[PDB]
């Protein structure tokens, strides 16, 4: 199954989520998409994204993805350049964790997959 077991338990998951959260928070390309939400919810998001990318797709229905990002698309100007910045932040986090470049490619293909990018971007 999912995230806890793929990364190797509680501490490892928290490490991945915190590093990802940190990088995105400091990323001027995209930090503003989180301006109207609290810090706890910003981290919860990076956790969700990470879970998805590692293969916990199940709980993130495309229709829910479309709706969940609709205000970003309509109100914050969310586009593909932004989507890519977040994907790239995740992969940079996993590299900074020593995760193998092949295995980063595996999640890179998931997180950045056309049907999901299409849903997030309200294409
Ligand atoms: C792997 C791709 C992604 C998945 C699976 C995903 C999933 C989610 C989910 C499940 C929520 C809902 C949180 C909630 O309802 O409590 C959410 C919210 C959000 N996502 Fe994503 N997301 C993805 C990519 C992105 C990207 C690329 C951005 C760009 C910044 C983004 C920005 C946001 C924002 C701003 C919210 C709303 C925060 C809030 O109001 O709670 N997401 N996303
Ligand atoms: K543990």
């Amino acid at each position: 199954s999912t995230l806890y077991e793929k990364l190797g338990g509680t501490t490892a998951v928290d490490l991945a989520v915190d590093k990802f959260y940190e990088r995105v928070l400091q990323d001027d390309r995209i930090k503003h998409f989180f301006a109207d939400v609290d810090m706890a919810k910003q981290r919860a998001h990076q956790k969700a994204f990470l879970t998805y990318a590692f293969g916990g797709t199940d709980k993130y229905d495309g229709r829910y993805m479309r709706e969940a990002h609709k205000e970003l698309v309509e109100n914050h100007g969310l586009n593909g350049e932004h989507f890519d910045a977040v994907a790239e932040d995740l992969l940079a986090t996993l590299k900074e964790m020593g995760v193998p470049e092949d295995l980063i490619a595996e999640v890179a293909a998931v997180a950045g997959a056309p049907a999901h990018k299409r849903d997030v971007l309200n294409q």
